[PDB]
Parts: structure tokens; C-alpha cells; sequence
């Protein structure tokens, strides 16, 4: 048949018409409504989307449940499937104890990925009710989160394992007993037989097969039919790779593709066995079976540990994996070195194959015949004298694509150390899986010892050659780790020979070698976070300074909470999407939208022509809305298409066909350069004399550092939903910004209508970090135009790759740098010209340098100084703000020449910064004094209780007793300025009401982006009205409540809307004074009503201005900063030598955040900003083609943080005593001075390399390069030794920007 | 009365915090909010009219 | 607004209280969150009750303005305004009568 | 009010009213309400919060 039927959180669904097109994920929010579940990525990488599956298992008969993602399953999969949502657990009337623990815990910022989570934990419980803290952490290899740092989650939960910021005796137990009902109709139905189903969709036939002869039958008649298991490769080719596929089938049924048969050579696995199941029974064995029997299991179970999250291994087949046929498939070149048995099957034949190098004969091909499908893998027993190997190394260690993977077996001949048999197979080296089949055989036959290692590495060194133009470019590194690899199987052979007491044939290992072997493990973690106990005196209902959560983290815990795509649409509502050049500069010759008209649902292309007044917009009015003429980036906004749906917007999209005529390029700071391609002229600061600082220096040290930019990966995407009011040019917007001004501004210049006409309203966002300051508009005015021309609301919310195609990101910096110093270290002079790439438009990137130039000293006194900075106009999408605004790339820039500094000395780099750290009184290099200077208590707080010396000491024991691991250990101050860099803009409002029943309604300008300021301002004004925060509600930003309203940006919100509401809170208090007077206990609400009956206004408007801010470039003179922020961090780092793999060991902070509002949200912004610092430096890195095109456009490439990436031992203090009395409440701002303190592990890597290098490398350079992001590939790189030796040796993949 | 228009209330729940925007047909956006809430058990900051 | 014009003349007052056209004055709506504890529109009281009301923001924006009308006489409404944005005034009042 | 365009997921409501002057609720029933196409509930004194 043809209906579709499953349940819903209990509920039952028919879907008679069920498109085989339609995602999970698209039928719960726009089919059922139900919003809970996210759209982060699309892709399976990001998690927001999980849910969980219940169904009755045939085979192992018992209700079974795992996660899955909602954005890649097919509805059409699901037939009698129970799918359980965020919705189903709880809501905020009664909470699951996971939604309960993960708000309660500080858990959820923005909230965007808080469902996701709670899915996640809430699966895991349901399959194990008493996890392991192991488990806990396992279970979040899927999820991503931008804004917590990951610490408060996993300790949030670990309380479901095995003063204070919460209190877990609070908590609510579990009760297993109350958890939902497998649905009663889907157990009747498994006694009745499963049919074969059939779904007819608008483009595509699915095919449900219930059997066996069914399959090859379909496949025999219709080999063009594309088998669909998991869809986890095949939902990435159909929605980013325009595939179509018009008939799929099905076959995850079928009995013979789900079995798992225990043979003589090994274990056979039906092609459909999802990786969880192949997981689950080759644990089993390797747990109960003899080592020697195991070692091929253990080496797939090593692959599967790195192998995306629990979501994806719950529906991803073994047999998906390997008929997929990637290059970088981490399975493939185990399969291939073990000879692993394959059975394929066609309608009435049937043949076995062992996987070896012809199995893959070109890119994604293998040796199946079109009507043949995958039967089974035997993954075989390991023999006597056989020992496996199985490696990875990706830019993260957690849900990544490989570069080089591999797998490695040898066979000794019985009683000897002789090659009988050698297998060494790769991926990320060719268009395919190979084997390094002209190596191998030279070995046959040779003894396990120095000069096999040496032939086998100069064999692969020539075999495994790669072109400069490779995919994916990285080619020494690559190459370097195929050795690296071989080395590391080398001595784990050596090792496993001395077990087998052939110690004396082979020699023992050095012991300094021994943990080159180790297979990775973490400690178990260990966090601490110290912050002040408000005084004893203070009211229980003043909350000022202390630890409330989140007002709606209960919210989001239930997905309860509404992001802009959540709101209903209306009934005439249109989607919108953005078309955008594939040129960096061309002109625009013809636009042809044939194709585009023919799509149902199409409305309109919307160009330049359509514009009513203006195509000028952005900050300084030199963009586009819509190209005109010519094209300036890949990404440049051409038009937009409007139609019915979402799907048929971007069908639509596809046929609108450009045709371009290419212009000269300006991509690269270099090609601007030398272009004289620039935004404005020159920035400077400089003080004193250089010539003579330069003239008194012992010593004179000059380099250059690149570093790379920064995708923000807010998890809710830019989105805008515009209703027009069909009166006079009204308009409302709902928008994910945090410039409702500039949104509104920019709107009403476009449709030519004054400011009053267009309301801007923000409820919350996703996360902004910067991203949503300005480049939101960009999709904003786009969708009003729609909207005004249509007449109805419309909508556009960016898929993942648009986003981050368009919006841009952090600036790129260069920066050459010549510093004169003392042997003391007192450094005496410093030059330094920075460049930044500013791409497209100039957006902020001016005041972006300028931050950068205020902090080029970082925290220490250069008494002859010297800054420039030059903001380069390009061919690429236009770079914005970023959370430090500059202040990271400058800072980064003074850390890294004072790195040098100290080494060039001999000095302890600890003592070099200390001694050049500025004093109390001291004026900077553009003359502001500091006052209330907190860096040195910062300091000696964070040496002390980081135990940093004694450490010091342990770190140089491991360096001298281990060759192939090193430790480095570094700490780093921070000095960040607080206010705009433009005085005006340091303003605030707000507006308060009180109603008369004594409730209070707040707004002011800020928004909400996760950081807690809405929470912030409830405790402020519940402070100055003294009633409790449960009386007042914040509900939304808008213009038409709070107009002219600066960003939230700058970390100022909570000091400018802060004031603002105090200052609205004493006009309030002094109207109700007389009534006070007169009856001083009757409650608040009797004063209310008593001012109300005496027809007093319980209305007030509140306003602040940041004071006797205003700083001159030409006579370097007056303040740009109304206070500064002081932080420390510790850090110390473990790299691996041989694949630049690190682990992050420890981190503490101490952070002067003056008298906390509230600890709790302030630590949460000190690790978010830490974790997102931790990217910027070491694992975030953005690809561009050689013609200006972003490679990389989504999680799969982009790698963010992960749970597993954060400092295994946490430690945050905030410093105690420390009254800022010149911001509201004696605070200081939070959200962007912590970032750059994760600088303290790019050093620590720096110092860890140094040791690599005195270890192995020849006369090796002292003052090596190391640009950020400090990843994988710089580090391996810099580790010079034997094997990067034998890889060393213009048309590429990439381009550094 | 007969005004030609008459009365009408569209009421759209925000699903937090018990918060609910009202398009009414009123004179008087106070009492139609005043009894909205104490209807529902929630604060008037809560209603919008 | 019932039919009544209220709205009409409330721009009308506002217009001559700033002293610029009534083009330049848009009137949205009513709603609870911008003003609360309103009195019914009744007693036919509402253009004299609200044109204080009205009358008075304008007061306090005009008082706000002045500094900027002093050093710029004859300079337009418009450059006033955004002189006062960039001097951080509040250009956002209530007003209110009993 | 009416003109404004209804949300997708938007209900309609009907005041059911009383046919005499003064009497006591001797009950209600529902019966041929619930097999009416698109019949969500009916709202008496008991659903108000
Ligand atoms: C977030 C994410 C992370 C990932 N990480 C990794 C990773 O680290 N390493 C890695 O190797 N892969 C990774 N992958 C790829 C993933 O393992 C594969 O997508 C998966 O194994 C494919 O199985 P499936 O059942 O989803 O395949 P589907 O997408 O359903 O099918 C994929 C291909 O196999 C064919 N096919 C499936 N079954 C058979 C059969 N029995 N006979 C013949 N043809 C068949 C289909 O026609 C299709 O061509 C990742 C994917 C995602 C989304
Ligand atoms: S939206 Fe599904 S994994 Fe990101
Ligand atoms: S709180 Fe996790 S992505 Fe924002
Ligand atoms: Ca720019």
C-alpha cells in the first residue's frame, strides 16, 4: 500500500500522500507544528535536530529506542516507528529531570541546542538508567553548542552517573515508570506480516522492500533504483549536491541485511546492520574472546570511537559506508588491509569477494554490477603471529572528516619475526581507498626491524606522491602522517612481538618511545568554579551578584522557547531565497529565470530593478541590495526568489541561470597590497622615539604572523520573518539581530518610507557573537522588499552553507612586527604593521583595527612605540564583528613577539611578561591612565592556585622521558577596553511599566542572544524597585518601544541597558514615594493602586550615556574606553608529535568581572568566550579557492568545539574585592575579554614544539613559525624530524586569504 | 449600537511564560487585558492588547 | 479610533506642540505595551485627556531639542535631531494628564 | 480585526449562548458537536484556569 502510519509523542499519524522528499525533521515543525527541534547545519553534524525512535525490533524481539537525526531522516523510513520529541518528555509545567538538571545547571545560554542535548541524555537514559560519566560525555559526540563551553552540561548530567552555582540535592529523581508508553497499536501490528510499501512524491518513488526476492526483483528490472538505508550520505548528495534519485528503494527490513552470523574466519554483518550494532557485538567479543583473535575488531572499534556521534551510527549501515566508496571512508582501508569477505547478490546469483584494491576501481565506483547489491561483510579473526593497526588523523578528533586514514596488518611467519604477509591501505591520499601495493612485497620475508622501518618509509614516501593541486591541498602533512602512521605500527609490532616473548629476536622498546603507542584516553575531568558570596545583610529577594539561571532556560530545556523560524506562518505566507554570484568579480551580462518560472509556487525573481528607492546600503552606503552590473564576491547578492514554499524557492533558485564576464580579482591581503586596494587611508598610533628605542636595544627581533579568521556558528542561523500591514507602508519584522536600529534604518531607506512606518522586534536569538551586528540586514531587506511588493508576510531562514557563504566572518590579520629589547627582557621599542581583509563592503572593519591597534601592547608598557594598520578591499564576502572586535588579532600579535622575546633572553617567558606588565597609574601607549589596574591580583591569583611553577617542573620531567609526546604549560594576561570606539553609540533606554495589579513590564534596546542579559536586567531593576524578579517580565526588544538603540555589542549591553533601567526604575520609586509615606508596610501592590486611583503615571522612560569618552587619532588624546577588563589563564597542552593531535590537559582562569550581577551567567561567559578563543587559535580554519570561492560550508569541514575538545581540568575564578564603581551595580562587562585568554593554549603548543624540535630536528630553527589556527596540520609540520625529512618535496585547492 | 463592525478578538499565545498578544475590537485595551489575566491566573505584564 | 478622527487631531496637536508638518508624525496603533492603565476611549473626554498626554511628550522632547535649535536657528528639523542622537539625548518621552 | 490574515494553525470560536431568562444547567450535551468535521472542544466554566 501507500499510507504512511507512525506516532508522534504518543500521538498517531496518517500520512496518505507522504512525499519521499519530506524530512523528519520539516513534517514535525511545518506538518505538526511542533518547534522544538532545531535547524542548525542540515547535515547531521550539528545535532540541534535529534530526536529519539522507538520501535519493536522482529529480529531481537523488544521494544528498542536510539537517536536519531530528525534533518536526514526520511518520513518515508519511518513506517511504524514511535518518534519521541523534546515536546514528549515534558514541557515547563513538569519537566523531565534532564530538561530540569540542564537549565538548572546553567546549561542552556541561547538555548538553540538545548533540545538536541536533552534528546540526546534523554536517549541514553531510556537504553542505560545508570550511565558511566564516560557514557555521558559519549553520548554528545553529535552535538554541538557555542555558548556554554560544554562544562555545565556534562556536569549538569554526571549527577545522573554511576558557595555553590546549583544545588544537585534539589534535583528531582527519576522515576523510569512515568516515562511514555510504547504506543499499544504498534505492538499489535508486529504480529502481522510487513508488506511491500510504495510512496509517490512530487519527483521521487520510494520503495519500502519487505523482502529479499523483492529487492533483486526491483534491482534486476530497475537498476537505476537507488537502495536508501540510512540516507546519511545519500540526504547530503540530494540536498547540498542538487542529486536527484526519481526511484529509491528501501531494503532496511529485510531480515538477510540486518543479520550477524558467527562463522569459523570471523563475523559476517548484514550490508544494513546500522554502526551501532556492529559497535555492540564486536565489543562483546573483544571483551570475551583471546587478544589474538581480536585485533581486527579492535582496529574497526578504533575507527568507530572518531566516527561521528550516536545519531548517525544508529541508521548508518556498515554496507553504506563501504558501497559509498568516499576516499576518506575510515572503514574502507581496515576492510581492504583485513582482506574482509564481501558477499553480492542479484536476482538469482550470488558471489564472494575479499576487499583489496580492485574491489574500488575510480572515484566512488566499486566492482558491483548495477542490478547487484551488498549481502554482508565478514570482519575476520585476527590468526596467530597477526597483528592490525588502524589510524585516523582529522583537524578534530570527534565527528570529523579523516585527511589520512588507514588501515595496517602484518603476518609473521610462526616462531619468527619474518614477514609472511604486509597490508598498508589508506584513504585521503587518492580518489580512492588504495593499498601501497608496490611497498609491501619488497618487505616479504624481511625480519620486523630498522631497516624494514626505513625501506617501508621511503617506499610509501614514493608510491603515496601527491600533486600540489590534490583536494584538499595539506600535502606535506599528508604525507607526513602516512609515515608518522607506519612508525607508529612499527613500534606498536615491536611491542606486541615482546608479548609474545620474541623480545630477544626483535629488541626491546626505549622506553622514551613506549608512549608514542598509546591509544588515545582521557582523564576522567575536574572543574572548579570560585566566585563571591553576596554579603550576609543583602535581602534574599535582591538577586543583584547572585547565581539565578537563565530566566528562560527552563524554557529552552523544553523547546518551549520561540526562535523566529518557530512562529507560525500565516496563512499567505511566501518563503524567500537569496541568489548569489559564483564569481569573485565579473560582470553581471544576462540574467535567464526560464527554469525558475516553470517551478510550482514560483512568484517573482526580485533584482535591483525592484528596489523602490535606494540599492545603497550597508553602515558606510557602499553595498548593494541587489547586485547591479557586476558581481564583487562569491556569495554577492544577486536577488531572491520568491514562491509558496521554502522547497520550491530554492528549485526555483537552481533555475535562475547567470551569465558572467570575469574581471581582475583583488582576493588575498597580498593581491591588495599590491593593488593599493584598501578601505580609507592608514591608522596609527605611535608614543615616544623609536629610532633611539631601537638604537638603546641589546637586541632586535623581526618577524610576521598570519592569522586566520573565524565562521561565528551562532547554531540559529540569520532568519527574518516580514509582515506587511498593507497601510501607509507599515511593516513588522521579526528577526534574528542584534541591531534592531540599523535593520529598521536600513529597511525603511530601501522601501523609501520614514523610520516611523517599520518595526523591528527581536525575542531572542540563537547566538549572534558580532555576526547578527549588521550582516542580518542583509537578509532582512530582502524579505521586506518581498513583502512589500506581494503584499503577504514572507520568510527566509539560511541553510548553514548560505549563511556562512554570505554573512562573513572574523578578519583575517598579517601582521610584520620588529621588537627591541633588553637581555633583561624589558623590551624597549616595538613596530608592528597589520594588515586585515576586510573582503566586499568595509562594514566595521575600520573600527575592527582600530581595536586591534588599542591592543597591540596587550598588558605590557612599551615606552617607544609604533602601530599601523591597513584594512584591505577584496573580492570576498565582507568580514563584520566577531566577539573581541580586533582585540584577539592584535593581542595575539604582542603575545607572539613577546614569545620570542623571552626565548631570544633565556629567560622564563612568566618572568619576561611580568616584568613588562604596566602598572597601576601607568598611561598606555594612546595615553589613557589605568585605574583600579586588576592584572597583577589577576596574576598572582592564577600563579598560585594553578600551582604554575611546580608544573613547570613536571612538564620539563615528561619532555626529558618521552621522544614522541611533549607537554607545554604557558600563561597569558589580558587587558580589554570596554566601550564603543565610536562615544555615541555608548547609550541605552529603556521603558517600564507597571500595571495595576503591581506587575512590572520592562524592555530596553539590548537583545537577547544567550548571554543572559534580559535575566541581568530582571535582577537590576528588581534591585532598585525592591520587589522580587518574579514580578517583572521581560518579553521582547523593539523599536517602537525603545528607539535608537545602539548593537548589542561591544560586551557594553548590560552596562548602557543597566543604567537605563535604573534610571527608569527611581522615576518610577519616586512617583510612589507618597504612598509609600503613608503606609510604609502595605505591600507594593497597595502603593501601586493607590498611585493609580490618584491618577499618577506608572510610565517612565529611562536613558543613560557612557561619560567624557572621546578619543583623537591626531592629537592621541582623550579616553576611548570607559574601563578596562584584567584576566589570566594557565593552560598546558599534551601534543603528539608523529600527527599533531593534541589534548587539552588544564585551564585556569582567573577573570576581574568587578562585582559579578550574576556568577553564575558571568563564568558561562567566561568558558563560552574561552571555548570560542580555543577555535579561533587551534581547530578553526576557513578554505578558499585560488579564485575566491569558501570551500568550507557547514560542520563536516568547519570544526568547532566539540564536548571533548575543552581543557579536561577546568578551573574559573572570578576575582573577589574588586567594585567597578562606574558601571551599574560596581560590574564589569564579560563577553569578549575572556576570548583571546585561550591564546594560552597556542602558546602552550608553541612551548610543547620548541621541545619537539630540540628533540629531533638538526640545527632547527629557534624562532620557528607558527601561524594560527594552530592546527593539526602546523603542528605535525613544525615538529621537525626523520619523517617530515623524506616529504618536504602554483596551481592549488587553496589560498591563504 | 450597531456599529458595523462588530465585536472581534483574534488571540495569539507566545507558548511562554503564559504571555499572549490580543487584536481587539475594544475601546478599552485596560479591562479587556485586566480580565484577560486574572482569567488565566497570570500577571497583566504578561498580556498584551 | 472608532471612527471618531482621535488619531487625526492628536497628530494635529503633536504637529503644532513640535512645529513641524503633520506628514512627519505617524500614529500606529494602541496597544497596552506602550501605554498601560489607560481609561476607556469614552466620556467623548479622549482628544482632551490624550492631547495633554500628547501635548506634554512633546514638551519634553522639545526641551531636549533646544540646546541644538539654539546653536543651529535656522539649520532644519532633521539636523537637530540627529545632533541630538550623536550627543546621546534621549529622543524618547512619555506624557501624561490628569 | 477580521481582515488581519490568519495564521495556518489558527481555530475559530463560537459563544454558545443560553434560550432562557433564568433557569438552573440541568446539563450538556456534547454528542452531535463532536462528530462535526473539525470540532476541537467545547469550553465551559470548568476549563477557565
Ligand atoms: C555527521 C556525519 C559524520 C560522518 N562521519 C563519518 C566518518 O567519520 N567516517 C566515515 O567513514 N563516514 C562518515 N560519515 C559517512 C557515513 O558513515 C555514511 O554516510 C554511512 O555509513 C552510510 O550508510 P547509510 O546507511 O546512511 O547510507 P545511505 O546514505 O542510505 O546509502 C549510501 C550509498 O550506499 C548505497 N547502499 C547502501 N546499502 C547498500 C547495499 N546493501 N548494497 C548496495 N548499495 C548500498 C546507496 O545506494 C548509496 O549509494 C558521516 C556522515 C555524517 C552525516
Ligand atoms: S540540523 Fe540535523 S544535525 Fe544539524
Ligand atoms: S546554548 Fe548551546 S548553541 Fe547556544
Ligand atoms: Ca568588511
Amino acid at each position: 500500500a501507500d499510507e504512511l502510519v507512525f506516532f508522534v509523542n504518543g500521538k498517531k499519524v496518517v500520512e496518505k500522500n507522504a512525499d519521499p522528499e519530506t524530512t523528519l525533521l520539516v513534517y514535525l515543525r511545518r506538518k505538526l507544528g511542533l518547534c522544538g527541534t532545531k535547524l542548525g547545519c542540515g547535515e547531521g553534524g550539528c545535532g540541534a535536530c535529534t530526536v529519539m525512535i522507538s520501535k519493536y525490533d522482529r529480529l531481537q524481539n523488544k521494544i528498542v529506542h536510539f537517536s536519531v537525526n530528525a534533518c536526514l531522516a526520511p518520513i518515508c523510513s519511518l513506517h511504524h516507528v514511535a518518534v519521541t520529541t523534546v515536546e514528549g518528555i515534558g514541557n515547563t509545567q513538569k519537566l523531565h529531570p534532564v530538561q530540569e538538571r540542564i537549565a538548572r545547571s546553567h546549561g542552556s545560554q541561547c538555548g538553540f541546542c538545548t533540545p538536541g542535548i536533552v534528546m540526546s541524555m534523554y536517549t541514553l537514559l531510556r537504553n542505560q538508567p545508570e550511565p558511566t560519566v564516560e557514557e555521558i560525555e559519549n553520548a554528545f559526540q553529535g552535538n554541538l553548542c557555542r555558548c556554554t563551553g560544554y562544562r555545565p552540561i556534562l556536569q549538569g548530567f554526571r549527577t545522573f552517573a554511576k558557595p555553590s552555582l546549583f544545588n544537585p540535592e534539589d534535583f528531582k529523581p527519576l522515576d523510569p515508570t512515568q516515562e511514555p508508553i510504547f504506543p499499544p497499536e504498534l505492538l499489535r501490528l508486529k504480529d502481522t506480516p510487513q508488506k511491500k510499501l510504495r510512496f509517490e512524491g512530487e519527483r521521487v518513488t520510494w520503495i519500502q522492500a519487505s523482502t529479499m526476492e523483492e529487492l533483486l526483483d526491483l534491482k534486476a528490472q530497475h537498476p537505476d533504483a537507488k537502495l536508501v538505508v540510512g540516507n546519511t550520505e545519500i540526504g547530503i548528495e540530494m540536498k547540498f549536491k542538487n542529486m536527484l534519485f526519481p526511484l529509491i528503494v528501501c531494503p532496511a527490513w529485510i531480515p538477510e541485511l540486518n543479520s550477524v552470523v558467527h562463522g569459523p574466519e570471523g563475523i559476517s554483518f548484514g550490508a544494513s546492520c546500522p554502526l551501532s550494532l556492529v559497535e555492540s557485538v564486536l565489543a562483546e567479543e573483544i571483551a570475551k574472546l583471546p587478544e589474538q583473535k581480536t585485533e581486527v575488531f579492535r582496529g574497526v572499534m578504533e575507527q568507530l570511537r572518531w566516527f561521528a556521534g550516536k545519531q548517525v551510527k544508529s541508521v548508518a549501515s556498515i554496507g553504506g559506508n563501504i558501497i559509498t566508496a568516499s576516499p576518506i571512508s575510515d572503514l574502507n582501508p581496515v576492510f581492504m588491509a583485513s582482506g574482509a569477505k564481501l558477499t553480492l547478490v542479484s536476482r538469482g546469483t550470488r558471489r564472494t569477494v575479499r576487499m583489496d584494491h580492485t574491489f574500488f576501481p575510480g572515484y566512488r565506483k566499486t566492482l558491483l554490477r548495477p542490478e547487484e547489491i551488498l549481502l554482508s561483510i565478514e570482519i575476520p579473526y585476527s590468526k596467530e603471529g597477526e597483528f592490525f593497526s588502524a589510524f585516523k588523523q582529522a583537524s578534530r578528533r570527534e565527528e570529523d572528516i579523516a585527511k589520512v586514514t588507514s588501515g595496517m596488518r602484518v603476518l609473521f611467519k610462526p616462531g619468527t619475526i619474518e614477514v609472511q604477509e604486509l597490508s598498508l591501505c589508506f584513504g585521503g591520499m587518492a580518489d580512492r581507498t588504495i593499498s601501497a601495493l608496490k611497498t609491501t612485497p619488497k618487505q616479504l620475508s624481511k625480519s620486523w626491524n630498522e631497516e624494514l622501518l626505513q625501506s617501508v618509509c621511503a617506499g610509501l614516501a614514493e608510491e603515496l606522491q601527491l600533486a600540489p593541486d590534490a583536494p584538499g591541498g595539506m600535502v606535506e602533512f599528508r604525507r607526513t602522517l602516512t609515515l608518522s602512521f607506519f612508525f607508529k605500527f612499527y613500534l606498536t609490532v615491536l611491542q606486541k612481538l615482546g608479548r609474545a616473548d620474541l623480545e630477544d629476536m626483535c629488541g626491546k622498546l626505549d622506553p622514551t618511545f613506549a608512549s608514542a603507542t598509546l591509544l588515545f584516553q582521557k582523564d576522567p575531568p575536574a572543574n572548579v568554579q570560585l566566585f563571591q558570596e553576596v554579603p550576609k545583610d543583602q535581602s534574599e529577594e535582591d538577586m543583584v551578584g547572585r547565581p539565578l539561571p537563565h530566566l528562560a532556560a527552563n524554557m529552552q530545556a523544553s523547546g518551549e522557547a520561540v526562535y523566529c523560524d518557530d512562529i507560525p506562518r500565516y496563512e499567505n505566507e511566501l518563503s524567500l531565497r537569496l541568489v548569489t554570484s559564483t564569481r569573485a568579480h565579473a560582470k553581471i551580462t544576462s540574467i535567464d529565470t526560464s527554469e525558475a518560472k516553470k517551478v510550482p509556487g514560483f512568484v517573482c525573481f526580485l533584482t535591483a530593478e525592484d528596489v523602490p528607492n535606494s540599492n545603497a546600503t550597508g553602515l558606510f552606503n557602499d553595498e548593494t541590495v541587489f547586485a547591479k552590473d557586476e558581481v564583487t564576491c562569491v556569495g554577492h547578492i544577486i536577488g531572491a526568489v520568491v514562491a509558496d514554499t521554502p522547497e520550491h524557492a530554492q528549485r526555483a533558485a537552481r533555475g535562475v541561470k547567470i551569465t558572467y564576464e570575469d574581471l581582475p580579482a583583488i582576493i588575498t591581503i597580498q593581491d591588495a597590497i599590491n593593488n593599493n586596494s584598501f578601505y580609507g587611508s592608514e591608522i596609527k598610533i605611535e608614543k615616544g622615539d623609536l629610532k633611539k628605542g631601537f638604537s638603546e636595544a641589546d637586541n632586535v627581533v623581526s618577524g610576521e604572523l598570519y592569522i586566520g579568521g573565524q565562521e561565528h556558528f551562532y547554531l540559529e542561523t540569520n532568519c527574518t520573518i516580514a509582515v506587511p500591514k498593507g497601510e501607509a507602508g507599515e511593516m513588522e519584522l521579526f528577526v534574528s539581530t542584534q541591531n534592531t536600529m540599523k535593520t529598521q534604518s536600513f529597511v525603511a531607506k530601501m522601501l523609501g518610507v520614514p523610520d516611523n512606518r517599520i518595526v523591528v522586534r527581536v525575542k531572542r536569538m540563537g547566538g549572534g557573537f558580532g555576526g547578527k551586528e549588521t550582516r542580518s540586514t542583509v537578509v532582512s531587506t530582502a524579505l521586506a522588499l518581498a513583502a512589500h511588493k506581494t503584499g503577504r508576510p514572507v520568510r527566509c531562514m539560511l541553510d548553514r552553507d548560505e549563511d556562512m557563504l554570505i554573512t562573513g566572518g572574523r578578519h583575517p590579520f598579517l601582521a610584520k612586527y620588529k621588537v627591541g629589547f633588553m637581555k633583561t627582557g624589558t623590551v624597549v621599542a616595538l613596530e608592528v604593521a597589520h594588515f586585515s581583509n576586510g573582503g566586499n563592503t568595509e562594514d566595521l572593519s575600520r573600527s575592527i583595527m582600530e581595536r586591534a591597534l588599542f591592543h597591540m601592547d596587550n598588558a605590557y608598557k612599551i615606552p617607544n612605540i609604533r602601530g599601523t594598520g591597513r584594512i584591505c578591499k577584496t573580492n570576498l564576502p565582507s568580514n563584520t564583528a566577531f566577539r573581541g572586535f580586533g582585540g584577539p588579532q592584535g593581542m595575539l600579535i604582542a603575545e607572539y613577539w613577546m614569545s620570542e622575546v623571552a626565548i631570544t633572553c633565556g629567560l622564563p617567558a612568566e618572568e619576561v611578561r611580568r616584568k613588562n606588565m604596566y602598572k597601576e597609574g601607568d598611561l598606555t601607549h594612546f595615553n589613557q591612565k589605568l585605574e583600579g589596574f586588576t592584572l597583577p591580583r589577576c596574576w598572582d591569583e592564577c600563579i598560585a592556585s594553578s600551582q604554575y611553577l611546580a608544573r613547570k617542573r613536571e612538564v620539563e620531567k615528561f619532555n626529558r622521558e618521552n621522544c614522541w609526546k611533549k607537554r607545554g604549560l604557558c600563561i597569558i594576561p589580558t587587558k580589554f577596553g570596554i566601550s564603543f570606539t565610536l562615544p555615541f553609540l555608548n547609550q541605552g533606554g529603556a521603558l517600564v511599566h507597571v500595571y495595576t495589579d503591581g506587575s512590572v513590564l520592562l524592555t530596553h534596546g539590548g537583545t537577547e542572544m544567550g548571554q543572559g542579559l534580559h535575566t541581568k536586567m530582571v535582577q537590576v531593576a528588581s534591585r532598585a524597585l525592591k520587589i522580587p524578579t518574579s514580578k517583572i517580565h521581560i518579553s521582547e526588544t523593539s523599536t517602537n518601544t525603545v528607539p535608537n538603540t545602539s548593537p548589542t555589542a561591544a560586551s557594553a549591553s548590560a552596562d548602557l541597558n543597566g543604567q537605563g533601567v535604573y534610571e527608569a526604575c527611581q522615576t518610577i520609586l519616586k512617583r510612589l514615594e507618597p504612598f509609600k509615606k503613608k503606609k510604609p508596610t502595605g505591600p507594593w501592590e497597595a502603593w501601586v493602586m493607590d498611585a493609580y486611583t490618584s491618577a499618577v503615571s506608572l510610565s517612565a522612560t529611562g536613558f543613560y550615556k557612557t561619560p567624557n569618552l572621546g578619543y583623537s587619532f591626531e592629537t592621541n588624546s582623550g579616553n576611548p574606553f570607559h574601563y578596562f577588563s584584567y584576566g589570566v589563564a594557565c593552560s598546558e597542552v599534551e601534543i603528539d608529535c608523529l600527527t599533531g593531535d593534541h589534548k587539552n590537559l588544564r585551564t585556569d582562569i582567573v577573570m576581574d568581572v568587578g562585582s559579578s550581577l550574576n556568577p553564575a551567567i558571568d563564568i558561562g561567559q567566561v568558558e563560552g568566550a574561552f571555548v570560542q578563543g580555543l577555535g579561533l587559535f587551534t581547530m578553526e580554519e576557513l578554505h578558499y579557492s585560488p579564485e575566491g570561492s569558501l570551500h568550507t560550508r557547514g560542520p563536516s569541514t568547519y570544526k568547532i568545539p566539540a564536548f571533548g575538545s575543552i581543557p579536561i581540568e577546568f578551573r574559573v575564578s572570578l576575582l573577589r574585592d574588586c567594585p567597578n564603581k562606574r558601571a551599574i551595580y560596581a560590574s564589569k562587562a564579560v563577553g569578549e575579554p575572556p576570548l583571546f585568554l585561550a591564546s594560552s593554549i597556542f602558546f602552550a603548543i608553541k612551548d610543547a614544539i620548541r621541545a619537539a624540535r630540540a628533540q629531533h630536528g638538526d640545527n632547527a630553527k629557534q624562532l620557528f613559525q607558527l601561524d594560527s589556527p594552530a592546527t593539526p596540520e602546523k603542528i605535525r609540520n613544525a615538529c621537525v624530524d626523520q619523517f617530515t625529512t623524506l616529504c618536504v618535496t602554483c596551481k592549488s585547492w587553496s589560498v591563504r586569504i
